[PDB]
């Protein structure tokens, strides 16, 4: 009973979270997952400020109201070579990664590692935070509040 959560740098408090190395989070699970990091789904304004500070990924993830990819450098295989906060318009499917926003993070680029899952609740799952540099933090708990996500 294990969940891997790959996390990034925080940019103006915004960061990316990928679950189990594949697109696998529903919108309900995404809000619960950010709450476990004492965080919320970013607003579009919060995401645009994060982009302006250096944030980009090559993965679709939820924000409040949309599924997006923040892009700085054009790349043909990331958001069809677009720049800016690219918004997914047409998809058949419902599961993506998520973005999260923590208001207490530093104002600009924070590329230190994540060393805690501060607001997870009691549960049976071994949850492992995996940083880009490979460092890990594990703790037993749960974050999902909706049965359909378990
Ligand atoms: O776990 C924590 C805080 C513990 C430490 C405290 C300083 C920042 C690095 C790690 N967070 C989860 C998601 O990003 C914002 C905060």
């Amino acid at each position: 009973n294990q969940i891997d959560l790959n996390v990034t740098c925080r940019y103006a408090g915004v960061f990316h979270v990928e679950k189990n190395g594949r697109y696998s989070i529903s919108r309900t699970e995404a809000a619960d997952l950010c709450q476990a990091f004492n965080s919320t789904l970013p607003t579009m304004d919060q995401m645009k400020l994060a982009l302006s500070k250096g944030f980009e990924t090559c993965r679709y993830g939820f924000i409040e109201g949309n599924v997006v990819i923040p892009r700085i450098h054009p790349n043909a295989i990331c958001a069809a070579n677009h720049t800016g906060v690219y918004i997914l318009v047409t998809s058949n499917t419902s599961h993506y990664d998520t973005y999260c926003f923590n208001a207490s993070a530093p104002p600009e680029e924070d590329c230190t590692s994540v060393t805690d899952l501060p607001n997870s609740f009691d549960g049976p799952v071994t949850i492992t935070i995996v940083n880009r540099d490979g460092t890990r933090y594990s703790k037993k708990g749960e974050y999902r509040t909706h049965q359909e996500d378990i």
